[PDB]
Formats: structure tokens, sequence, C-alpha cells
């Protein structure tokens, strides 16, 4: 009499409609000056990246290394955006978008992670900053999002807590720079798979292999870093310039795998191992005791000062957002050695759900719900930003360029997602301020490289030639309708 693929919630206001009638209804409408957007990252789109002075990242040294990307991809030349983004500034106006999410590259700005700015690099954001602002679209900032400076990645990169000081500084460059025109800022964009993946499975950059420790240790100093980057921009910025900073934090929803408690231990489980790992610290001061006291001596542990400068140490809630997870208690004692067996929990994809182009990239809208009120349960009401949400359509590499551009798939996938999306902010009272959709363009998806396509807009990257797909028409009149 145990019920298992089961997710319904009973007397869930809403919980039955679907995105065409969410549309449809007359009722629905989203908050005054939602920031519609669309995300991109700089080492994914910019290219030129050994030119006008930018020092190399990690991934520039990583993609050069065989076997580390998928078709032996690199970021080289990518969008070529860095050259282009007039004419994608124009793509974004035409579109109508509110806001622009992208990153800056550490390094083209400080080649060696520390030190003398390249005014070159300095000046191409100056001047994307400029172009947003004069085509009616809200800048807004990611510091860091992967390009770590190779230099810094030499001497230990975020095992190494001499990172979290350089990334402090570096923010108080930007903020200095462009602070009186950017209003909203990313500190660093998804650090869980930064120590997963970069540090613990070595499927990113840097390529390291330890899962027993190196995960938390790179959490670690990325936290250090975001505290050392809100603190400057407390102190020195936010009075003057009136914006407003927070993380970009992921995870997929975790629902239980059937209506036991087991279950529902290890779904929670998970979503605080995965996102309050990193909020924990950030809203209330500190991790989470029962993380602390699974993983014991793995887990270091925060000073006085280093509590005290994260507590409170965000103005907003940025979470990316993509997929679901079924969670199952283990039936037989989990011993805590390592990062996924100190969660305690086996994961699983329901069969009957569709994938995207990879597969944790599972179709399920309603998670999108249930993780924006779960955040707002667990941290007090934050405004919340999506900051990235998204689908690689199955083989869109595959076909022909016509036939990508008739992406209904990813169509559904917008629909669907944001329609969930308003659920969680009318019925739920989620304060979601905006969001933004992965990805303007097609682009270099880190390992996969440019097989895996995730724009609203096609990139023919032999001729760097831009098309928009029907998804992005939709986008554009999406946002038209609901301003
Ligand atoms: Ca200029």
């Amino acid at each position: 009499d145990v019920t298992c693929w089961k997710y319904a919630i009973p007397g869930e206001p809403g919980g039955e409609l679907t995105a065409e009638e969410v549309f449809a209804s007359k009722d629905t409408a989203f908050p005054e000056g939602f920031l519609w957007g669309a995300a991109t990252a700089a080492y994914q789109i910019e290219g030129a990246a050994a030119e006008d002075g930018r020092g190399p990242s990690m991934w520039d040294t990583f993609s050069k290394i065989p076997g580390k990307i998928d078709n032996g991809d690199t970021g080289d030349v990518a969008c070529d955006h860095y050259h282009r983004y007039k004419e994608d500034v124009k793509l974004m106006k035409g579109m109508g978008l509110k806001s622009y999410r992208f990153s800056v590259s550490w390094s083209r700005v400080l080649p060696e992670g520390t030190g003398a700015i390249n005014p070159k690099g300095m000046e191409f954001y100056q001047n994307l900053t400029n172009e947003l602002i004069a085509n009616g679209i809200v800048p807004t900032v990611t510091l860091y999002h992967w390009d770590l400076p190779e230099a810094l990645s030499k001497n230990g990169g975020w095992l190494n807590e001499d990172t979290a000081v350089a990334f402090g500084q570096y923010a108080d460059v930007m903020f200095q720079a462009l602070g009186d025109r950017v209003k909203l800022w990313f500190t660093l964009n998804e650090p869980w798979t930064t120590a997963i993946a970069g540090y613990g499975q070595g499927g990113h950059a840097p390529g390291l292999k330890n899962m027993a420790e190196n995960p938390y240790m790179a959490g670690h100093n990325q936290l250090l870093g975001h505290a050392a980057a809100v603190k400057v921009y407390r102190e020195k910025y936010q009075e003057k310039q009136g914006g407003k900073i927070g993380a970009v934090l992921s995870t997929e929803w975790k629902e239980p795998l059937c209506h036991t408690q087991e279950d529902k231990d290890a779904a929670e489980r998970s979503l605080i191992w995965y996102l309050a790992w990193f909020a924990d610290p950030i809203y209330k001061g500190d991790y989470p005791e029962e993380m602390k006291e699974r993983v014991g001596d793995r887990m270091p542990a925060f000073t006085e000062q280093q509590k005290q400068d994260l507590k409170g140490s965000a103005d907003f809630f940025g979470i990316n957002h993509y997929a679901t997870n079924l969670l199952q208690g283990p039936t037989e004692k989990i011993g805590a050695e390592n990062y996924f067996s100190d969660l305690n929990g086996w994961i699983m994809m329901d069969p009957r759900w569709a994938v995207g182009d990879a597969s944790w990239l599972s179709v399920v809208p309603w998670g999108m719900r249930r993780l924006l009120r779960w955040i707002k349960h667990r941290y007090d009401d934050p405004v919340v930003y999506v900051t990235e949400n998204g689908l690689s359509v199955p083989n869109e590499s595959a076909m022909t360029p016509e036939a990508a551009l008739n992406d209904k798939m990813r169509v559904d996938y917008l629909q669907g997602y944001v329609a969930e999306m308003w659920k969680a902010i009318n019925y739920d009272k989620v304060k979601v301020a905006g969001y933004y959709h992965w990805s303007l363009l097609d682009n270099f998806e880190w390992s996969d490289g440019y097989k895996v396509r995730f724009g609203l807009v096609q990139v023919d990257y032999k001729t760097q030639k831009r098309t928009l797909k029907e998804s992005a028409k939709v986008y554009k009149d999406m946002i038209a309708k609901y301003s």
C-alpha cells in the first residue's frame, strides 16, 4: 500500500493547470518591472581568447588538452561575441528583452588574476554595458563564471584561500568601473559545479579528481570569495551606487520516489547537500549542521570572522534550474566517505520524462515551481532571480540548420517552465523578480563542446551568422504580452 511514481500534490492550487491554460487565462500576469532576459557566459561566447591582452583561463588550458572536450572543441573563437557584441545587443533589442545576464572574463580584465588592469579588456565590458543601456536592456553581471585565470589555477585555484582574496580584489575593480551602470551583481555561478565537476570528478577545468575532500574545500573557498566580494560591495559601493548583489546557486528539484518518510527525507537531504551547502552559509552564517556531522573532518570549518562575513551576504537569491531527480532512501547503510555517499540517497529519473541532449536534463516543468517554493520557505521569502533555465534539443546539431530553427521542444520547455514559475509567483507567493533563459546563443557547452545547443538564436559557427529560432519568437511575444 506504498504509493510510488506519483508526484501530484493533493489540494495544490493550480496544480493541474497546463501551460496552455496558464497563458490562455486573462488573470495571468507577472510582477511589475519583471526582468525577462537571457543569459550567457564569457568563455562560452566571446572568443578572442588570446587577443587584446586577455590572459589564459584554466578553461583555455583545459580545452587544449586532447580528450577533455568532446570533439576537440575549444572556446578560442566560440560565437566571436567579443567582436560581434553590437549585433548581438541589437538582436536582444529586437526580441524586447528587458535584461541580459553576462559574465566578465576575469583574465580579460586582469590577465594574471591580480595586479594591473588590461585596458582593452576593461574597455570591452564598458562598451558592452553602454551598448545594452543605449538599447534599453538592463545589464546584469556575473563576476565568476568558471574562467579562473590560469595563473591562479596554477597556485591551487579554489583549493587555495588566496584565490578568494584575489576574487574580492577583482570584484572591487569591476564595481568601481561598471557599478554606476550595473545594479545587479552575481558573485559566483554554480559553485556546486565548479567544486564537483572541476575539482572532484575532473570533467571540468581544472580537471582534478578527489570526491572525498576536494568538493568541500573548493566549495569552502568559493564561499569565502563570495563573502569578500559582498563585503567590498556593501562597504565601498552599495550606498553610492544603489545596486544589489547575490550568488547564483543551482540544483535539480528533488522529488521523493515513493510516499514514504525515508524517501521524503532522502529528497530533502539532497536539497540540503546541493543548495543549502552554499545558501545556509550565505543566509544563516554556517554550513547545515547535518552536513557538518555527516562529513566530519572532510568539511572545513569557518572562523568566527568568516561566519560574520557570510551571514546575510545576499540581497537576492539567484537560482539556476533545469531538471528534476527522484530520490530514494537507501535500503542498506551507506558509509560517509565522499560527496555522493555523504548525502545518503539513490538518484534516478522517471523513464517517462523527456530528456534534453544530455542525460542530466530531464524535462519536468513543475520542478521549477517546487524548488522556488522550497527556497521561499527556507530562506525567509527572498527576492529570487531565475538566472538560468533552458533546453538542449536532442541531436539538434545533426538536424539541418533549417529544421533546428523549428525548435518545438524548446518552445514547449520555455512555456512549461515559465508557466510553473508563474504558479510559484501567483499561488505560492515566491518573490521572483526575473527570468533569464539559457541561452541567447548556441555556444560552447563546456566539456560537451559546440555539439550541444541551448540557444534561442542559432549560430552558424562557419560564418558566425545568427538566426532566430521559433523559441526566440515565442519568447519575444511572451515578453510583450506580459511586459
Ligand atoms: Ca567606451
